[PDB]
């Protein structure tokens, strides 16, 4: 039951929203204007063909839908990835000791660390062995300590 | 039954659409204008000769057809490929252990990883062996872990 | 039976088309204009030359 000529994309999207569909929101200046007429069809096909040809991309948070251009979405993703990578690179390190029983600590230190950094499950720390008491002494990010501890337990 | 002189490509395409063919849509400023006259022929030959000589390219989503210049299509494809390659390059790694039975873990670690990175089925992780309990310890993207797990199972 | 002076290439090509030959189409601004006259010959030789 749709026929929109020289209607902004925001307005037709708000119509699709207010038509008993799940609530959706858009950006400030998202796409612009368009013109088309269709009826007697699912929202899936029409919405997707719009968002493919001229329309932008959309994401669902579980309940409601948001629309935006792909440029801002990819920019936000790249920002988040770079933030994660840099925060995991330059962090504050912590040092502590892990007690081992039923296995030799030298074998475990050779498996967790070892030759070269590509194999190592570490970034800019380091394992050492204490043979007298069968223990490991590790210096790394306080987030990698927990996964290492769970695995070697 | 077609004779269109100084008729925009959008208008003749909307005519071909409204002629009981499968619904089709175009971009904002796709091709432009043209002029030709033909009759008593299949839509396949006429549509293809138009889209070859001056017309642009088209894609079908299963039900309806979309038209656009080849430049935007190739640009979209290159964007998608670059996004996939960069996301698979710089991802967050995960580390976990795979238990092996009926085969030696050293042989399997030599087959899955091995000499050089070209042979390896990995990108910027790594296998290690734990001989005491016949196990592998892998650090890679949480998407490659599933295929590796299925194969070595 | 052809004699075209200052006739665009599009027009002589549409003539060769509408002369019971197989349908042909051209681009927007393909070649331009020309002038020549010939008769009693195959379409192959004239079209190719």
């Amino acid at each position: 039951s749709i026929n929109f000529q020289d209607i902004p994309v925001r307005n037709v999207l708000q119509l699709i929203a207010d038509y008993n569909g799940f609530n959706l929101v858009v950006s400030d200046s998202v796409v612009g204007n368009l013109t088309l007429r269709l009826d007697g069809v699912p929202w899936q096909q029409v919405l997707d063909i719009i968002l493919q040809v001229k329309g932008l991309d959309k994401r669902v948070d579980g309940n409601v839908i948001l629309i935006a251009p792909k440029e801002e979405l990819d920019l936000r993703e790249k920002q988040a990835l770079e933030k994660a990578r840099l925060a995991e690179e330059l962090g504050d390190l912590k040092s502590e000791i892990i007690k081992i029983n039923f296995a030799k600590a030298s074998d475990i230190a050779a498996m967790i660390g070892g030759e070269g950094n590509v194999n190592m499950l570490s970034e800019r720390g380091s394992i050492s062995i204490d043979e007298r008491t069968n223990s490991l002494l590790i210096r790394e990010l306080p987030d990698n300590i927990a996964v290492i501890r769970e695995i070697i337990e």
